[PDB]
């Protein structure tokens, strides 16, 4: 399944990412819901944009792992899965452009 352009890895882990408050506090009370990573074919574009790339990547994760972004409530979810699955789809960089 996770052959997609967008699983997510999902090792049960809460990771170093400063989200601020609430966000970070949600995290902490069930953390075992969310990705350590995604393997978006690791990024192969040698003109991407941050706002092209990482959003790529979540066009497919949403449809990646439907099941997630389907909660019944879980408000602060998307701040926090948002968030989380935008840096782990940025991070350092992807190759043209880099630090």
């Amino acid at each position: 399944a996770e052959n997609r352009p967008g699983a997510f890895i999902k090792q049960g882990r809460k990771l170093d990412i400063d989200f601020g408050a609430e966000g970070n506090r949600y995290y902490e009370a069930n953390y075992w819901q969310f990705p350590d990573g995604i393997h978006y074919n690791g990024c192969s574009e040698a003109n991407v944009t941050k706002e092209a790339f990482v959003t790529g990547c979540i066009n497919a994760t949403q449809a990646a792992n439907q099941g997630e972004f389907q909660k019944p409530d879980n408000k602060l979810h998307q701040q926090v899965l948002w968030r989380l699955v935008q840096e782990l789809c940025s991070l350092k960089h992807c190759e043209f452009w880099l630090e």
